[PDB]
């Protein structure tokens, strides 16, 4: 056991000195000893940033493989016994794991209590994560998927989650994905606020509107926005009491219907979990003045919010959607575990065995 | 006078149908009635936004040209008259203007008091401003300005500023570029927080550096970050306590000073002002946890502060610094009338 890990991790990082193991280029994978500060996991499998894995597949094909399978273990492999990690070198995208707690450095900053032996699952990137690849046992090109035998470091600054045995294990990872948004919108939504969920109908939406309407309570009114017809009886049964029917681009009509269902005092609360673009000032356009506009989606632009704001005098308060909130993973169980009818709609959703 | 405006301006919007007036492709400039909700411009200057400015010097050169400044002025003519705005067609890029007020609809929103002659900066964009160009009388080429006689129209939705007859405007359209940044500060700074500002030489940089100091307080600490040892003076007399000379990339640095300067406690509020990229993570490991960081840098990569916050488990507050706010002209202008050090500084960077 090595000493004064660094929790950051930089103790790992090998090329170039100085920066942190996301942005590093090379680093140091040697699981043969750990530092203090570390958790060091029998990683099972390997689940690949999907736009990552696609890349790598094509660029394989390009280059004229014709064992597919057999060219991306390789190309694995290779990748990670070079620099360390798995980081995609052309997008710079990683993905997470799933395995079982080998080693815990007596230093390390225990988040979720777990042991020698649990089964957890990464919630920080790949792009970040020190990682040994001994045996590629299945490449799953339709899953973006790696059966392995290997070895990958947490750092004491990273995030898991123990992965709880009576759910399904896709269903779990479901819900560790987007554990961040119900557990934001908890700390954001007052007793009696009005709150907009736009793109109601999503994986993060569903979980939006249900702790929207508990924090909201029985005086607050929760509005979901969806596109589709077929999705009212979703949005509804999950926590909306209003459902506004638009493209989530469409500022005019999303100001009118929330302004008509508000009688003009428009919402609190805006939460923006759509995966498109061009939605920042019909999210901005929703809320009243001052009001808080919680930006979710990856698709966000951080200048198209500002200037957003800008052109029509909106003194609204836009946050940067943080993923990561202490205990967002068990939060975000336990609503499933409260709420028998998002648990219905998220097996039927995201479980593998039914 | 016409009646029901909406406040957004749609009922200006020719086409398409049914989308805002700056995404719009024509807009109605028709200034002989206004509505009910709008405000009347005589507009005095067009200050184009420099980056379009040079798009169509450049297109007027390649399509053959060779007097500028009058291709200039009938390229603005013949664009503001048949898409009503001066919205750069390649683009998308506005600018701003300066103007006196010609008439003021009886149900516009009122944000600063001003009546007919008041002389006022526009600050929101030409690509949303009703524009209509009766004469050009001067292009200069080297300051992206046009001296005009037209008329614009500020919807309710919009955002002005009276400009201080008593001082310099260079330096007063100056603070109105960077208002937003002191204003949101004030309201994020407690008595006693910690607060970090990254930048804190630049032009809102030295505005968040004071406004910081008084609403910490005196047991508050306020920690500029600067690459330059010569800008610690500065830093200093605008009101940081201390001074940290790091790259503002280099987030083990930021994160390793700011720890000593705090026995590791670390920032209740870290303020990025910035113009460069990749300072997302060096931003969050300067805060405490559940601390505040607000990105004003247009620089700033949404996906960038996401994952890197998540990448390392720092469960922080993360603002996309918005740049209007209530009263940010008026704040901003007090705070250099309240600050002797901040308004001779001012008046020697920025004209
Ligand atoms: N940082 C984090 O950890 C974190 C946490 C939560 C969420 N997120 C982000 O939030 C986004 C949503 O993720 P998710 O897993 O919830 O995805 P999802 O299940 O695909 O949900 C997206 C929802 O948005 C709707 N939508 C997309 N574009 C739309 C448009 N133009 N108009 C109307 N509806 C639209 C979709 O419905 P249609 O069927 O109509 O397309 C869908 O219901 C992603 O960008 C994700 O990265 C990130
Ligand atoms: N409209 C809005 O929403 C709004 C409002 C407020 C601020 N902002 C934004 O804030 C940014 C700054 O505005 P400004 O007018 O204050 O600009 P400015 O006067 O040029 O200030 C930028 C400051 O950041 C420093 N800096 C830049 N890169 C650095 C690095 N890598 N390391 C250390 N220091 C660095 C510069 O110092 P050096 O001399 O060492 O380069 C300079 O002092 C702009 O992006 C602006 O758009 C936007
Ligand atoms: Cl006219
Ligand atoms: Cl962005």
């Amino acid at each position: 056991m090595k000493s004064n890990g660094c929790r950051y991790g930089t103790h790992r990082v090998i090329e170039p000195k100085g920066v942190l193991p996301q942005p590093a280029k090379i680093l140091n994978n040697d699981m043969s000893e750990i530092w203090d500060n570390e958790m060091l996991i029998d990683v099972i499998r390997l689940n690949i940033d999907s736009a990552s894995f696609h890349q790598i597949k094509n660029k394989l094909i390009a280059q004229g493989h014709q064992d597919l399978e057999k060219a991306f273990a390789e190309h694995a492999i290779e990748l990670t016994n070079r620099t360390g990690k798995h980081k995609n070198e052309d997008t710079g995208s990683g993905g997470m794991f799933i395995g079982r707690v080998a080693a815990i450095g007596d230093k390390f900053e225990m988040k979720e209590e777990v042991k020698v032996g649990d089964k957890i699952a990464s919630l920080v990137s790949l792009s970040l994560t020190p990682l040994k690849i001994n045996k590629v046992k299945k490449v799953l090109l339709d899953k973006d998927q790696m059966e392995i035998e290997g070895q990958a470091i947490l750092f004491s600054s990273g995030v898991y989650a123990k992965l709880p045995d009576d759910l399904d294990e896709n269903l779990a990872l479901s819900v560790l994905d987007v554990a961040g948004a119900p557990a934001q919108v908890e700390r954001l939504v007052k007793p009696d606020d009005t709150v907009v969920i736009i793109g109601a109908n999503g994986k993060s939406g569903i979980l939006c509107n249900a702790v929207a309407k508990e924090r909201a309570g029985i005086c607050g009114k929760v509005i979901g926005v969806v596109r589709n017809e077929n999705y009212i009886p979703t949005c509804k049964a999950t926590g909306c009491d209003e459902v506004i029917l638009a493209q989530a681009t469409d500022a005019i009509t999303i100001q009118k219907e929330v302004s008509r269902l508000t009688n003009g005092k428009m919402a609190d609360v805006v939460i923006n979990v759509v995966n498109t673009e061009d939605t920042e000032l019909p999210s901005i356009m929703a809320a009243k003045d001052r009001g808080m506009v919680y930006f979710f989606s990856m698709a966000t632009s951080f200048t198209k919010a500002a200037l957003g704001a800008e052109g029509i005098g909106a003194d609204v308060d836009m946050m940067i959607g943080n993923g990561y909130a202490h205990h967002h993973s068990e939060i975000a169980l336990d609503l499933l575990r409260r709420n028998s009818v998002l648990m219905k709609i998220f097996k039927e959703r995201y479980a593998e065995h039914h």
